[PDB]
């Protein structure tokens, strides 16, 4: 199973949100992280189980997410949409380290004893001190990296404390919520009820009856 | 303190969101009970404290809900967009009789015992029973009214079954939670952190150097 | 298997309560009620699994219950009896419409996405509409019916705030956890423990040696 | 402030109901501890805060729980009657050693430091040492001390594992809510709102108007 | 399986340790427990389950915590020596009578509805009162027998309050924790994890490359 | 306020158990890191309230938990005390940035928005690269470091899962709580309790009698 939009118009699509970027040092950092990682970021999904479990699954994640964020910062102009696009793409990136590939995917020992978030801060701090960047949006996207899962029970170490990080929390429960909830309403008639999935909660799922 | 667009159009545009419905029993429902319940919809606010307090501030709430819901059933075509805009209208109704008038806003009795979810669960039954509507529509919408809040903790009765439910629950934490994040960063300077809010579990937040 | 008392007697000590009813607008609303849904009542059982899953388990739950409320207030003369007698009669007779019926016990798409509160609640008003009454009893018993379950994690939309929705709660799980309780001791040598339950906490229960 | 029953009454009740087990080790040993800890079980509070803070106010509560018990027990022909009367004669006497006395009531080091529970279980088997008595009887009564307040997080170290234990829990919880929720809604007018009691979960309470 | 230590080295070792106490009433009393309980204390193990399940496994936990709370006693010279000895030795004394022996480990009525919290506190007020004791060194150990499990939600009764309660749980947890732990990566080869232990909250564990 | 050690013992002591390492990257990582950051490690405190808020308190936290360190692995032999001494030096490190200075203690923008935690991973990280180590030594440090603080609602971004990383979280427990519950019973007279602490669960504590 494969990614309904191709792989190379979603590069280019990322590289075009790269392109409208206006703040320099974040335009300038997330470039080189996208293009460092450009490989594994086309092709790794962007979980083991229960959402984006599919070939270049991370991708279209990333794409989705992005659309819907352009959404949401059009309707309210007080957000950053330089620091929301850097912390959207780069999120979910430290998932080319913590699976193991497209095929047999398997948590890593680096990825299941340190996370996505931590080894993400790190490569995020290694190329600000590499690109000579020493301001304070580096912290800052640091930051979005490091509270993007909310609340502590799911893996966060800190709350968010910017406007642009619960964006980028809730824009990840929706986009993840609603691929696993639309693929657990596929193969189910109207009038019936879905299977028992595990990362909604526990919960059971009601087609309407007149959703054709 | 009033709304910042002023309550005539916020009307308007509400009326004409009900004109781009398709389904015809949702329609009749929504703008029956739009009608009926018309000049204190037009005035009550949504809560009594950190967020939506000022005059017409229920119809600022559901007007922003309706434009981020075009926004998300746009880029997710699987969304009814009939049952999501009834949904969105419909489920701070019930704080019309809830609260007391915009001035000097309490608690009643009817508010305070029952809700404004078990109220506008009756008053939708009743708006049914009375326009002769016995379809499995008025169901599915009682289940967007019953569970908007999403979890038992907050006030729902159930936990929400169907997508436009989630959905709901998902546009009205993101409005109401940037509303008071917004009205909570306006009287910070750059590099200052804001006064502890409190519906937001009790957190402080961090306006960066570079926002202007 | 049966109740072990035969029905109409239960519906005959039922209408003997109800003719016990002082308060005029608590006997006409709880006779409606009863009169309208009578059979169903009399037939239906009280839950699906480990507590009243049997034929006519609902009419023995009520009568138990009311029993129990008899004495209680015979005890505490603070209570009112007419509101307590009806609280206990309507609280659980949404599940007339939440299960399917005698034979082959199943949640409809009503009861699973509604509840047994809710539809009570609606159908309370309904009630009070069609009899011409609008005084606040009428409010108090919808209150006593949306929140006998007592907490929010078991259901019940808003906590209690009378005399009566506690008195409610109380003689609810005292009568379902002795029934269940009983029906786990039965088949028990004494000296020798039970079946681990689900319904209380997981628990396992001890029969003494001393139990004839 | 006295209770409302004079205390040798109250004295010549219990000793009644001592008067009417059967079984002759539940006898011996529950008239034991009556009569060796009489004058601070007919003396001593219930409590510091919140519920059967008054003199002679343990008395009340061990009086009105016999009565519930004795309705319950008629009601409900499976609970052994003697067993249930011991526990509820006993289970909160450890306070007479907890509290320091009717007047300026506070903890000692043994209270504070132990516990009314743990206390009371090593009185039980001391005295059962003491009188050659070496039954199950003693253990079950033991079990029943143990496991009076229900949960953990309240100051059971087991939960409840037989009937009698989960009858002497809810009997009272029933009778301390009902002391401190009708001394909460003395002073209120009806239709007003009551203070904002703090060990019932941190909830107001409302008197209806139809309550004189 | 038995414990690496023979029996009566350990014996000794513990005998030694009740030398070296200093307060008579202490030394008195735990060496009279330690002299009437010997047999079992010296066979029978420390749980059912995931640690201390051989033979005389209940003498290395008490031997190695004796060692343990050496270290921290000579570290940090503000310990009472020898409360905490007695303490480590008397607190899971009780589970000579909770389980039934040796061979065939199974939990007794006593141990099973009382605990071995609840019936060690009993013994050690029984033998107070027989050795003619009436310090509060017998109220400090009963606390300190009381709550070294250190929460409600785990068995205590009432939170520690003493410096050696603390002392006495940390102990515990490290101990058990230790050997659980150190049986759990026994088989495991290095570069491979473990099997998923119930006791640590459904963990795994990483054995390092380098760990020959 | 200032520790009872003077300052350059406790850099000695340090040096010392530095010296004391057999593994040549465990101990050059360590050596550089203590080197680069040792005017900051020698005069910083280890937190803003309730522990080790005097100037050099992070080196007198430092020592005493290598002490306790050296006592658990001299008594457990399957240690590894190379990885516990690095694990014990360095996972407070990072306070030299989250923390302002030893006079007026306040937390930076850095320390309060990322935490000590992520911070020192990064410069474990950039260490590794700066002296040309990549061995699986660094990524084990990296996990003491990252979950020190043992569960998720302290601010662990995961689970400890290495033996070293328990042995970890429970030395930093004891030594914490052992200073600030030292400091707590200073000024109590025998007889008496202390103050309501407020990072021990708020509990109070007992100084006994005997306790000279
Ligand atoms: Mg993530
Ligand atoms: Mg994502
Ligand atoms: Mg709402
Ligand atoms: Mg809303
Ligand atoms: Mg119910
Ligand atoms: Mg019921
Ligand atoms: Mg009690
Ligand atoms: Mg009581
Ligand atoms: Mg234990
Ligand atoms: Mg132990
Ligand atoms: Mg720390
Ligand atoms: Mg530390």
């Amino acid at each position: 199973e494969t990614a309904p939009i191709p792989k190379n118009e979603m590069m280019d699509t990322i590289t075009q949100y790269i392109f409208e970027m206006k703040n320099p040092n974040i335009q300038r950092i997330t470039r080189f992280l996208v293009k460092k990682h450009e490989a594994e970021f086309m092709d790794y999904p962007a979980a083991t189980k229960n959402h984006h479990e599919f070939v270049s699954g991370l991708a279209y994640h990333v794409v989705s997410m992005l659309n819907l964020a352009k959404a949401i910062a059009d309707l309210y102009p007080s957000l950053d949409r330089d620091l929301l696009y850097a912390g959207v793409i780069l999120h979910d990136l430290g998932k080319v380290k913590e699976l193991s590939g497209p095929v047999s995917t398997s948590y890593t020992v680096e990825g299941n004893l340190l996370g996505h978030i931590s080894i993400m801060v790190t490569e995020l701090s290694k190329a600000a001190e590499e690109l000579q960047i020493d301001s304070e949006e580096v912290l800052i996207l640091q930051h979005l990296i490091l509270s993007h899962h909310g609340k502590a029970e799911w893996g966060s170490p800190k709350p968010p404390m910017v406007k642009e990080a619960e964006i980028l929390h809730y824009i990840d429960n929706l986009d993840a919520k609603m691929n696993m909830m639309d693929r657990a309403l596929e193969r189910v008639k109207p009038g019936e009820y879905t299977e028992r999935v595990f990362a909604l909660e526990n919960r059971s799922f009601y087609k309407p009856t007149f959703h054709k």
